[PDB]
């Protein structure tokens, strides 16, 4: 059965207006700024920006790969797409 996210876990995460976008659940480093509640921090790849969203627009990334694993033509996907099978959990 499934568990909560947790940091580190590889995602698609979906906001308006963009595809499902490779991405990670990151950690919070110490002193940086947290999250509201409920709410993850979620590091997008390619473009490396971090949004605060919950799990309603989280997919698991190894479950749903086939079906938004595939390149597209917004700035800094395929880069992102090559980061989460490649080097998902290095620093950016």
């Amino acid at each position: 059965m499934p568990h909560a996210f947790k940091p580190g876990d590889l995602v698609f995460a979906k906001m308006k207006g963009y595809p499902h976008w490779p991405a990670r659940i990151d950690d919070i480093a110490d002193g940086a700024v947290k999250p509201p509640p409920n709410k993850y921090p979620i590091f997008f790849f390619g473009t490396h920006e971090t949004a605060f969203l919950g799990p309603k627009d989280l997919f698991p990334y190894d479950k749903c790969k086939d079906k938004y694993g595939k390149p597209n033509k917004r700035k800094g996907f395929n880069e992102g797409l090559w980061e989460i099978q490649n080097n998902p959990h290095a620093s950016y």
